[PDB]
Parts: structure tokens; C-alpha cells; sequence
């Protein structure tokens, strides 16, 4: 009851009564910049997730810009050494590696500027959901350093290798449907991408915990194998989530015809 | 002459004079679903269609909808145990497997549902030719259960990993042009998809048999490694089926201005 | 002051006083096809162009055509063995993954026909800009042959692996905005690529040299791992590019508000 | 006969705990490997698995175990570059399912065991050699490349440097130092038959899902980062530690 | 007490130097590993690095370093097969970190090392064994496939085809056998303890960032391929190569 | 001239037989690679095969292999971090055109081959050593992480394991026991020269094409999943195993 929001501060976390966690970056006068403290925060928060039962998580960013990235000031202040910097690097992958194979369902619901290590935090979930302020960029050049973050694995994922050397070659910035349209994001709302965000969540919590948890873990793992091996393990992937209990209801909804049938659009 | 063709039952053959073979799932009151029997079929199939010397596959399915996927019936009845499904899972793959790495071009006519192990199936095949009535989505996520087939990395490879990921994680279904553009078809038709995949299958017979055989299978090995040893490996694909003696009439026919040149489209 | 531009003759090289170096392909009465003298000129001007102190590349062609691809009539006409011709092909890997992996920004400024090996080599650029003559096809099929430069993976990168194998197969044709948005091209100009090339590079060569280096050469081999042995490669590559002094300034600039903000497109 | 019947240049014998011997035979001609062998080994490694094969003891007829490929067939076929190549992967087809087939494979090793018959021997998941046994790819010398898959699986038997050493220069190993190198987990101053039998028979008296996972996972993630392939082992253990009859023989 | 408390199964004793000894200690059980200690270990090797511990001399209490997966936990759970993959995935959080994690590990090992014990052994950097010492995965006989990462770490330490018998025979090594096998770096005639320590103490005075460097970037540059090794390696000298303190060791 | 004139640090024998003599010669430095060594190497192997060199036997100038990295040129070059990324990437660039180049190499290895000096001795296909010859990374002790791509190409000769170990340690391997270990695939009694010259003609009487593929493919092929390999070692063998030159000797 206030196990999993409690002892935060850089985050703000709100557990909703169906597993739906919502986690707000809450440093807005900072525009929500990653510095280290809030890095370590994420890293606490995504490593035990999964074991505390949250069932889905809303990521957001309070104000009007979802995040700046890096914590260019701290940076510039701290002078820091290659090593002492890299080793910072590796506590970004921690968290972000954590939400991406850690198995449970990541929406962000974008707004304003999703720049630099913010596109990579967004590139860290599994759904982005933007609304018409929101805008992307790799600012990176312009401030003379390289992204971090998985940014260059996982925009490229997103948009082509192509693009995501495009977008931190040249500091080229995407918004609106074009935006969408490329691959930042799969959602693009008129209103509130937090309400999107929201309504896709709860009804992802809705479905199966295992097989939320294969989708959200097991995907990413097989593209980065060969596809002949990526198979075998799909294979056992599949027996264990497919042969589970706790879909057989779902399966016999199937066939007494009470469950609804894949229909077109609208 | 019955020899490519004899002894089926799940699946109807017709083999063409030009070496073109028409491959249709034949269990339309099931809407195609894949039961075990009818993998069996296409692991056979599959597994021998390039020494039997067929030059394309237009693969299509019987009545008003492409595939509906695993059949769900049969699994429910059958009431598996993990390593079971596991099992029926690495059979699924050695069809699939052959069709994608086999060296024959395969050429899928869609109409109405392409779901779940459906558009599994149609991921397998090197061409997806989509009509009017097409629609596609990987809904296993409301059976409670996983995809297969090598979907997570197949279409993943046609619509990119988060799109994949989007597809089972919410049900989205896609259609129309937006499914065209998004990577689910290369071709979209306001007629037939049948007539339009026969007419690319007849002209990828006219081609070279060694030339569509390292297409249709070399490429597809070349994405499962780093790009630095896969060029090593083209150049000697590019050695075997470049000085090909079959491939000396054409180079002279370009020499000697009597072969087209390439122009934009009309 | 003549040393990076002096000694070639299939290329024409023009060093401009702020590191930009225009390399022409200058054989455009054979539609500057790729015959093995002008693939060694390749090899050596990319392999020494970092250490020159080149800061960026625009390609381009001679004449109405950007690249015509392998030179079809010495390859007729020597009647080459499958090993002969393997390391013909070992050869443009040479000169093709040096472009790619060199670490020195490299924008092809295409018009008219990029086919075959000619989009091989635009594809071996970080960047293209097309124009409006502009149109791309892998129309190695008909002379009954495969593809090579690496096309089938970097073409794959670019607009999906399936389309890469769609346009092999077919011979399909992609031009205008269509070809644009497929991903053959990130820049389309209803005027001069050239010029447009032109100012994308000023722009880069503008930039750190360790910074545009590392986006040059690391983005690429990052894609050629799993993406969590990429994390850790791409945090060394942070920790040496953002503590590096020369970026101290822009830092700085950053922090006390004389540098620009990120903003959406007007 | 559903398992035994359909072969003519190998001799199956079915044992009554579903060990299969499977002997290459073709004696006079040192048991060399020519296409229409090859295509019985993809038959035979492709249904194994499901005809309920439990354990597989190969072994080359004659005091040789594999004279390695036909190179009498390939002189006579005049071969161009793409039909080898379309043999060589016939050669994959029949050694991968054998490695990946998840049926286990020991193969019991005497005389020589050179060229394709050390790329056949290596795809075994077990190997036995008696005093008599030697291994070589003694074609490099002349001018052939050795396929199979022997550069795949023998460097991952003895090191990648020691392969690339005998397929340069034709090195011979032989004794305990060819065992001591990789070539053999087994080596005896008996039988290899008997010895292969024995391994064979064990095998076969364990559980078939957990061979069966042994046999084939092990090797896809081997081909994997070991970051991805931890993910792919938790699922293989679920899958076979949860099972029925392990619960039971643990109590 | 920020460094060694915190832990029920484990027993924590920090050295001046920071070299932390990190026994195992459920001797009445011979440190079979269940759920809790594996969680104790992902907390202990999720933070040595940040708490400055600088190499970890890892033992178990007793005669024996460690028994495997406890089967009395898993016999009792009776747990399906997504329950035990989750336990999998436990499992390869505490290993990887310690493999991945940039604090040298050294074992010092004593009597059985067998199934997820050689997976936790395997776990370290190095391996130091004594007279007593012996190797095996013998749970695969009671239809158990080994879990832990053994199946990677393992086929690295003997290679595939050993790894693969070891697994399906049950076979087991011990002596200078062992070691010349690959199982473990150093063989003891007297204490693996205090060999073990030697070790520990030298590598504790080494540089911290080039021995973080050298337990991190060999394991993630192996699942890579060498042209791509290559790239990332180069970065790695850039930084531990032109640090302050290692200037000063050169002059 | 064409073959053996342009260099400096290098001391070049080109034999009738196309055996080139690759002599490292900075001997008053003890063979200790600098950045203009390391040129010089770039070039060399960058256009062998292309110029004509059938084998190559390196060996170092003196008693000593070759001491490592330019310690000293380091030292006063004061590099900063990126500056050094730079040098590294090409020490990689001729280690890399040695592996992959499709040149056989033959290192004729004498004492000390140490550090980035083993990183060189590791670039080569084969390694032949003496009774004086030792093997150590002991640049860790003072700090530096071995560069070369010695933590690639050592783990594939000796295993990850002992990589990790020679570099954490600065463990010394010598005599019977390293070529055992797998850091040489030759020992001699006598002069390694001359054993290495023996191995370099009889490799230079093969096939061009076939050796090639030898010195390039499997290399390549290591760095892939075995069912991608598979697939392209049936190319090479296609276009090896065909060539008109093979054909005649198997007459
Ligand atoms: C692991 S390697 C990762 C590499 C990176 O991620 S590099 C980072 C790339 N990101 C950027 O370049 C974005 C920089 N920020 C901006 O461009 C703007 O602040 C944005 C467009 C986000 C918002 O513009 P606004 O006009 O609404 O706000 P600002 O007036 O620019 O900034 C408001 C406050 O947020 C602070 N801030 C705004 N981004 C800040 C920031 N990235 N750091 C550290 N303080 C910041 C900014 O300094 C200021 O602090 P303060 O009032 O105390 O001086
Ligand atoms: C290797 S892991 C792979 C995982 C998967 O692939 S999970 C499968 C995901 N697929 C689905 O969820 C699609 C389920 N089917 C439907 O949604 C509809 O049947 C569709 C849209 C394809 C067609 O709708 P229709 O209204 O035209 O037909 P239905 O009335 O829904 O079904 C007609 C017959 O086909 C049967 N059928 C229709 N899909 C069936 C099916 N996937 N199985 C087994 N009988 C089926 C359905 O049960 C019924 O059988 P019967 O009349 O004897 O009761
Ligand atoms: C490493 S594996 C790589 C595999 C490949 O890259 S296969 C190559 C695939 N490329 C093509 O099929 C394109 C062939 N060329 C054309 O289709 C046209 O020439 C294009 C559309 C580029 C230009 O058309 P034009 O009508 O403007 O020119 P042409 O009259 O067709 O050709 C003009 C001159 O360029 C020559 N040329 C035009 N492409 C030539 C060429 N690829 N070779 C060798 N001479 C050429 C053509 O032969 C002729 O030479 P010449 O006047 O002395 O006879
Ligand atoms: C996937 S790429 C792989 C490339 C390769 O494997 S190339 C081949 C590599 N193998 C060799 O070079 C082994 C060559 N043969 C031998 O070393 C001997 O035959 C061995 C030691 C195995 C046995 O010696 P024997 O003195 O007991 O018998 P031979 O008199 O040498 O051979 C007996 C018969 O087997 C035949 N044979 C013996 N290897 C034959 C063979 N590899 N082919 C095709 N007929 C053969 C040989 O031609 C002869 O046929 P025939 O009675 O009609 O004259
Ligand atoms: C990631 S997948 C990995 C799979 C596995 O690792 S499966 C297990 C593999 N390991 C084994 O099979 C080793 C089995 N045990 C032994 O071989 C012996 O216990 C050894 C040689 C280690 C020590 O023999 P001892 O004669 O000195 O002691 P034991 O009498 O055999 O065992 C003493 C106590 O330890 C317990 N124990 C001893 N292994 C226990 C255990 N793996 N679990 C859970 N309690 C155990 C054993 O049950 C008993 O508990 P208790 O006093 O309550 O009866
Ligand atoms: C890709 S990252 C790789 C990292 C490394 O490789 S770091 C270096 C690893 N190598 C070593 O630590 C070996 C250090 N040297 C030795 O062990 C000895 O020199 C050996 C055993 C090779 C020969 O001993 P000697 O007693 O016969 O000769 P020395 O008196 O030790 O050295 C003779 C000359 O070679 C020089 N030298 C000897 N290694 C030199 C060196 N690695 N640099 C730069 N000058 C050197 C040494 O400085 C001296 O120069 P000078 O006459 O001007 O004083």
C-alpha cells in the first residue's frame, strides 16, 4: 500500500488499484534532466517492478516537457574523467536495460521535448503514446558529446540506423504526424497522451501476467540472435505461455463462440 | 507430372507449365486455421520444393480469409503439456524455416484475416500481396497466450520491433493502405491479390533458377550476423551467381543495347 | 594543398578551405559504372581520408547519373571465374566499409539513376540527399545476376529487409517522394542535392571532428551485436566523447544561456 | 521396419531400448560420403526424433571409420561452383539436424577419420576412438576447402588456431593426444563399439525431454550472446525441470 | 556493516585491502542454493562495485563448496513451469552480475562443485581447487537440465563438446585432470583458501578501473563478433589506458 | 622491390618461392611496436596477397619476439584518451588484415612475446616457439588493459578463462605446458625459424585460392551463428572445391 511509491524523490509514483503504476520525472524547473540521483531512482524502481506486482507502467514527465536528456549542467559542473563518466553511462543502461527486458509493460505518454537521453528513456518503454506538442531530437552534436542510453540500439529499432544517424548527425528535429509516421512513436493523440496512455495500460493490465511478461521481455531478446536460433527459443517460449492454465478459459471463450473474433477497423 | 502434387490433403497443389505452384490451405469452414497435421504438410511441402524443381510458390488460402493461426480448438482439446506445445512449436518452425531459407520464391495472395500464426505464415513468404478485404493482427494476447511461427522476428523484420511489440501487446489491427505503408505488404491491389501475385510469380520464374535461389535464401542468412563478416560472405554469393553461364546472354544483351535499361516508373 | 586530391583519375576530388571534400565519380559517359580501377580509387582515398583531416565527404556523379553500378561490360568481357570475381567483390568491401565504418561523414547527393552496385554505393554514404530525377532499383535480376557492395545488408538497414529482397526480386522501381519516405533517402529537394548536400555538410563540418567520428563509425558496429553487448560498447564510447575539452565550451554555453534551446519545426 | 527399412548405403540394427545403430556402409569404398549417402543421413537425423529413436550409436563399417567425401563421384561429376554448392548444403542439412535434432549421438570412432568423416564425426554429439583412430583433413593439400561444417564444430572442439593448423598443413593426431586436444571426449584401449553402447545405453535409460533439450539447445545457444541465451535457458528449464517424470525421480 | 550486513545465507568478512571473503553458509545443507541465497547474492554482487569492494574471494562453509540448486526447496514447491523460469531468471541475475558486474571474483574451491554449484563457480573470475576438489552435473541423470548459465560459462571453460558429455553422462573430474581440462586456472596442494587470497590481495593492489575493465569488457567483447570486438576494445585502452594513476605506475 | 622496399621497422626476405621473411627490427628496443611500426604493418598486410605473397613467416629481430606496445613513445606522448582510441584502432587495423587478409602466416616466436606482443603473435594463423619462449600480459599489473585485440584472439587460442587470467595476474606460460595451453601450435627443440620456414613452403606449394580461403573464411565464420555459417561455407567450398587448379591434382 505504499511499498512500491514510497522512498522516492526525484520520482513521483502513483499505484492505481488495477497494478497500473504511474512514475513522473518530477524535477520540472529542470525540465525532468537525468542527472545521477534520478538515474538511481529508476534503477530501484524498474529492478523490482516485475516482483512487486505492478501490472503496467504510465512513464510521464510533469510539466510541459516529457525530458531534456542528460543533466547538461551537472555534467559541465562535475568536469568528470572518461571513466567516472562511462561508468555513468552504465547506471543509465541499468535502469533502461531494466525497463526494456524486465518484463513489464512501459507506455510513455510524451509531451513538449523528448531530446537527447529523453528519447532514450522514451526508446526505453514499449509504447510511446505523443500528443501534438510533443517534438524529437538528438541534440547531442550541438552540445559537442554522443547520446548514451541505448539511443543508437534502440532509436535505430525505431526509426532505421539511417535515421537515427540522421537525427544525431544533424540534430534534425521530428514532430506531429510525421513523427508518428517514422517510428518515435505509435501512438499520436489530438488530446491528452496521458489519457491514451492510461487507457492502453488498463487494458493491458487486464491480460495475462505471464503472457505480458513473454511480450514484454522475450521479444527484444530475440533480435539479438541469429533468426534460426531466435526460433528455438520462441519455441519454449511458447510452451510455457501457450500450455498455461490461466489462459484455457480464454481458449474455451474461443471455441463455445462467447469470445469476439479479429474484425477490420471501423 | 503428380509427383509435386499427390498425396495431400490439408493442402491443395497446382502446378503450372512454367514451374509456378499454387500452394492454397484448404480448410476453409476452419478458416485455414494450422492444426498439426496441416504444418506436417507444409514441412513436407517446403522441405523438397526446390530439388522438385518448382520455381515460385503463390501461396494463398481457400474461401474469404487467408489463415486464422494456430488452431485454437485442437489446442484446447488437446490440453497440452509444456513441452508438448514446445514440440508442436519446432515443427511450426522447420516449415516455416524452409520456406524463408529454402530458395524458392514464395508469394502470398491475402485476402480477409492474416492472424496471429496467420500472419505467421504469410511473414515466411519473401512477397505479401494484400487486397481491399485484408486485414492483420497478432490477437494472441486475448487467447491469453504467445505468437509463433517466428513472428516476434519475422515481422519484426517488416514493421519494425516496436510496432511487432505493439501488435501483441494491445490486438491493433491494421488494414488497407496503412498496412501497406506500415510493412505488412509489399503489394496492394484494388482487384485480385491472387491474379496480381501470379503475375509477380510468373515473372520471377522467367528469371534465373541459381539468381532467385541466392535471394530467396542468401539474404536472409546475411541479416543474421554483423554486416562486417556478411559482406564477406556476399562477395561469394556474388562469385557464384554472377559469372554464372546462364547469366552470359543477358550481359550481352545489355552490351549490346538490345536489353532495356532502367527507367523511372510512368 | 594537393595531397588529398592529387593521383586519382576515375575520381575527381575538390578540397574545400573548411575540410569538405567533393568526390565526383567522373566517367559519366559510362554512367559512372564501377570497373575495378575505379573501386581501387575508392579504397584509397577512404582509407586515408580521416587521417588526412577530411571533415566531410559529399558524393556525387559526373553527368545526369549518379551510378550505373558494376561495370557490365569489363565484367562481360572478362569472362571471369567464380573466385576472380569473389574477390572483385572482396574489393568494394574494402572501399565500402571504410565509407561506412571510417568515421568520416560521408552525404551522397544523388540525381538520376542509382541502381544495382550504384545504390550499393549511396547506401555506404551516412546520409543521402535526392532530387527529383532521382530514382533507385536493384536490377541485378535481369542481367541474371546477384547484387554486391554490401547492398543486402545496408539496403535492408535502409527500407526493411523485405522490401531490400522485394526490390532483387522484382526489379521494382522507387522514385519521388515515395522512394524518399521507403527510406533510400532521408533529404529530398525539389531543387539541387548537390546544394543541399553542400549545406548538410558545412553544417557537419562545423561540428566536433571526435564527435562526428564516433557517430561515423560506432553506430554502425553497435548494430552488429546483441543490443545489451551494445550498451556497454556505446557507454566507452560516451565516456571518451562527452569529457572530452573541446566540448567544454558548448557546455558551458548551454548552461549560462547563450546557446540555443531545442524547438519544435516552424 | 519403420525405422530400419529404406536405407541402402546404411545399416540400421533397433535396439529394444531405442538404441539405433547406424552404420555407414559402404566397406569397399571406406564408407566415403557421396550425395546419395548424404540424403539418407538427412532422412534418417530428420525423423529420428519423432520415430522415437532414444540414442544413436554411429559407426563406419570396416576397420575405417569414414574415408571422408566421395571424391571418385565428384572427379566423375565435373561439378560447376554452384552444384558443389547445392551439395555442400545437402552435407548442412544432414549434419545440422543430427546436432540440433535433439536425439543423442555417439559415434564410435576406428582407423581413419579424415576429411568429411571428421566433419561427420564431429557432428556427433559424442565421440570414441580406439587405439587405431586418426584424424586428419588431409584434402587442403589438395586444393579442397573441407566442408561439412568441420571449420564450425572442430574449432569448437579444439580451438579455432587448431583447426585452422590442420586443415593448412594435413596435421595428423592420433592416441591420447588427439583425445587430450578434443577430438574425443572417449578413448579406449578396448572396443569403441562397446564403449559407445555403454554410453549409449545410460543415455537412453534417462529421460527423453531432458536428452532431447541437451541435444539441441545447447548448441542454438551457443550461437547466441550470452546475455540473450541466460533468457533462453530459463525457459528450457521451466520447460524440462517441471516435468512430470523429473518430479518423480527426484522423489 | 555497509558492506557485510545485510545477509542470512552468506557470511561477510571485509579485509583491509578490500578484498571481501564471501563464504557460503548453510554447511548443514551443503550450500545447496535456494531462492533466498540466490537473492542475497543478486544484492551482494548488484552493489560490491559502488561500495568499493575491490576482488571477492568466493568459498563455501564446510567440506564442500556447494551442492547445486537446493531439490529439497524445489521438490516441496512443486512449481510450474513459469514459476521455475522465473527462479531461472533469479538465478542469471546473480551470475551475470557477478560475471558483468567489474569486481574480480576468485573461488576457492573444496570438495563438490556439482550442477548449480559449478554454475556459481563458473560464475567467477577465476577458480582455485584443492586435492579434494571434483566436478560434475550429475542432476541430468535424474532428468534435470542444469541451470545457472552453466551451459555457457561451462562450454567457455572445456568447450561444447565436453560441457555437452558432462551434462548428459554425468561424468565427473577432479585432480589435475580438472584443471588441465579447464575447469579451474589453479590446482592446489595445500589451501585453496590461501591460494586464492594471494591471488586476491595482488589483484586488490592493482588499479581499480583497469581491473573493472578487465572483469566487464572481455565477457561482453566475447559475444561479439571479433571485427565488431575490435571497435568497442579500442575505446575500452582509450580510457584505461591514459588514466592519471596509470601514468604514474608507468614513470 | 615492389615486395620488400618501404620500410623502415620491418626487414623484408622475399623467396622464390613467394615465403616472405617478415622481420619485426627494432632490436635495440626489443621489437617494442610504436605507431610507426605499427604503419608499416597496415600497409604490409594490406596488400600481400594482392602483390603476390604466397606465406608469410614473422619473427622478431634478435632474442626477444617482441616487447609490446612503445611504452616509452606512450609514455612521452602524454595521449589523451580519444588520442589513444585512435591508436588502437590501428593496431587493429593490421591485426585485422592479418587474420582476415587470406595471407597464411607463420610466426616464428624466441623469448619474450609479451603484452601487444602477443597480441601480434596471436594475428598470425600459426605459431611456432622454442625452449626460450614465454607468454605474459604483464602491462595489467602497471595499470594498462592489453590492446591488439589479444583479449579476441588470445580467448579463441587458450579459452576466455585463462585469457582473464593471464591479464588479471600477469601469469607467465612457458615450454611444453603453453603449447599444451594452446598459445603455440608448434614447439621446437631446435630453431622455430627453421620449423616455421618448413611449415611456410609447404604451405606455399598449395593452392593460392584455397589457402586464402583457409586464412579469411573460418575467422569469418567464427564470428556467426553455425546455421549462418553453414550456409556460407557451402559458397566457399562451391567456388574453392571447383577451381580448375583442384580438379588437376585430384587427377
Ligand atoms: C547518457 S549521454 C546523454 C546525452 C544527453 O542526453 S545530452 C542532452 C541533450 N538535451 C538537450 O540539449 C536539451 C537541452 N534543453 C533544452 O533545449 C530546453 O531546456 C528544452 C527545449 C528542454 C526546454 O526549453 P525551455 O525554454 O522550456 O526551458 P529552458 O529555459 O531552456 O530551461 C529551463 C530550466 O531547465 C534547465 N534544463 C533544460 N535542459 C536541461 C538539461 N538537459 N540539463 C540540465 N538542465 C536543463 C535549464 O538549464 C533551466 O534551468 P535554470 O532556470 O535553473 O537555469
Ligand atoms: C504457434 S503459436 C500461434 C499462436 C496463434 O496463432 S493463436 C491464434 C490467433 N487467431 C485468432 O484468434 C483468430 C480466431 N478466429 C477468428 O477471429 C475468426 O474465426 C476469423 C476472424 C478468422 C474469421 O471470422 P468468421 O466470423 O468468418 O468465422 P468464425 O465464425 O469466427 O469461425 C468459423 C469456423 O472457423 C473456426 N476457426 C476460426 N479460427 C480458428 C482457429 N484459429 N482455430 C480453430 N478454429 C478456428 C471457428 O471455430 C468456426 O468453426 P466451427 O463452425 O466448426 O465452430
Ligand atoms: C558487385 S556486384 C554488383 C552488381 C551490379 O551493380 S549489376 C549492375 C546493374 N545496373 C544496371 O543494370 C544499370 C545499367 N545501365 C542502365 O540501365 C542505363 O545505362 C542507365 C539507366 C544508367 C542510363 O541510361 P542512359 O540511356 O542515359 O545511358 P545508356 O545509353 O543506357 O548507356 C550509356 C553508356 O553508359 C554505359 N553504361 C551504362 N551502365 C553501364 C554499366 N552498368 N556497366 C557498363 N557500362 C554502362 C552504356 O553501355 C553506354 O556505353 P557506350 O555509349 O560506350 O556503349
Ligand atoms: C565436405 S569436403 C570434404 C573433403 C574430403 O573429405 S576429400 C577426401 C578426404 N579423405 C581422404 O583423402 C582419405 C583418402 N583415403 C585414405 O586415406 C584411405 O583410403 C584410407 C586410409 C581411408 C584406407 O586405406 P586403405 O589402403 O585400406 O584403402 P584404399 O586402397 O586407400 O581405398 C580403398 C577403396 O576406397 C576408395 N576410397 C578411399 N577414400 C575415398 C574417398 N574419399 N572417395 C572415394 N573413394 C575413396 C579407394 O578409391 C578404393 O576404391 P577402389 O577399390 O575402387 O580403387
Ligand atoms: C540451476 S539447475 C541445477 C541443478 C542442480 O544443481 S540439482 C542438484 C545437483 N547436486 C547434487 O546432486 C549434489 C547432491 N548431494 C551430494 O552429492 C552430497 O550431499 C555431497 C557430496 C555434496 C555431500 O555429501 P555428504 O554425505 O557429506 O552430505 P549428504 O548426507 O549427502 O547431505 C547432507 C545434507 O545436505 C542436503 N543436501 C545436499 N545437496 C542438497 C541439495 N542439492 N539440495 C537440497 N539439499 C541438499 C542433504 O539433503 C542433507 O540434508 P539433511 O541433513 O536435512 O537430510
Ligand atoms: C596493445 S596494449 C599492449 C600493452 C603492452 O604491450 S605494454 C608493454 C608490455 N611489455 C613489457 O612489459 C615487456 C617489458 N620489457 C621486458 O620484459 C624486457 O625488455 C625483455 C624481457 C623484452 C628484454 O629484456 P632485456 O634485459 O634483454 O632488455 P631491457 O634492458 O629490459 O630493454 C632493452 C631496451 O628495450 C626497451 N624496451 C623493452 N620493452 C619496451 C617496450 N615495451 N616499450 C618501449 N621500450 C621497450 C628498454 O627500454 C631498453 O631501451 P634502452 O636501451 O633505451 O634503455
Amino acid at each position: 500500500t505504499q511499498d512500491v511509491t514510497s522512498g522516492y524523490s526525484n520520482l513521483d509514483l502513483d499505484l492505481r488499484d488495477n497494478g497500473v503504476c504511474v512514475v513522473t520525472l518530477n524535477r520540472p524547473d529542470k525540465r525532468n534532466a537525468l542527472d545521477v540521483a534520478t538515474i538511481e531512482e529508476l534503477v530501484t524502481f524498474f529492478s523490482t517492478a516485475h516482483r512487486k506486482g505492478v501490472r503496467a507502467v504510465v512513464l510521464t514527465g510533469a510539466g510541459d516537457h516529457f525530458c531534456a536528456g542528460l543533466d547538461l549542467v551537472e555534467h559541465w559542473k562535475a568536469d568528470r574523467s572518461a571513466d567516472d563518466f562511462m561508468h555513468v553511462c552504465l547506471r543509465w543502461h541499468e535502469a533502461f536495460n531494466k525497463m526494456e527486458y524486465g518484463g513489464v509493460p512501459i507506455i510513455a505518454a510524451l509531451r513538449g521535448a523528448v531530446v537527447g537521453g529523453g528519447l532514450a528513456l522514451a526508446s526505453a518503454a514499449h509504447l510511446r503514446v505523443m500528443d501534438q506538442s510533443t517534438y524529437f531530437a538528438l541534440p547531442e552534436g550541438q552540445r559537442g558529446i554522443f547520446t548514451g542510453g541505448g539511443a543508437t540500439i534502440r532509436v535505430s529499432d525505431m526509426i532505421g540506423k539511417y535515421r537515427m544517424i540522421d537525427m544525431i548527425l544533424t540534430g534534425r528535429v521530428y514532430q506531429g504526424q510525421e513523427a508518428a509516421d517514422l517510428g518515435l512513436a505509435q501512438y499520436i493523440t489530438e488530446g491528452s497522451s496521458f489519457d491514451k496512455a492510461m487507457e492502453l495500460a488498463d487494458k493491458i493490465a487486464s491480460n495475462l501476467p505471464l503472457t505480458n511478461f513473454a511480450i514484454c521481455s522475450a521479444i527484444s531478446h530475440m533480435q539479438n540472435m541469429s533468426g534460426l536460433d531466435a526460433a528455438y527459443a520462441e519455441a519454449f517460449v511458447g510452451g510455457i505461455v501457450n500450455t498455461q492454465p490461466a489462459a484455457r478459459e480464454r481458449l474455451e471463450a474461443f471455441a463455445n463462440k462467447t469470445a469476439a473474433r479479429v474484425r477490420p477497423n471501423s
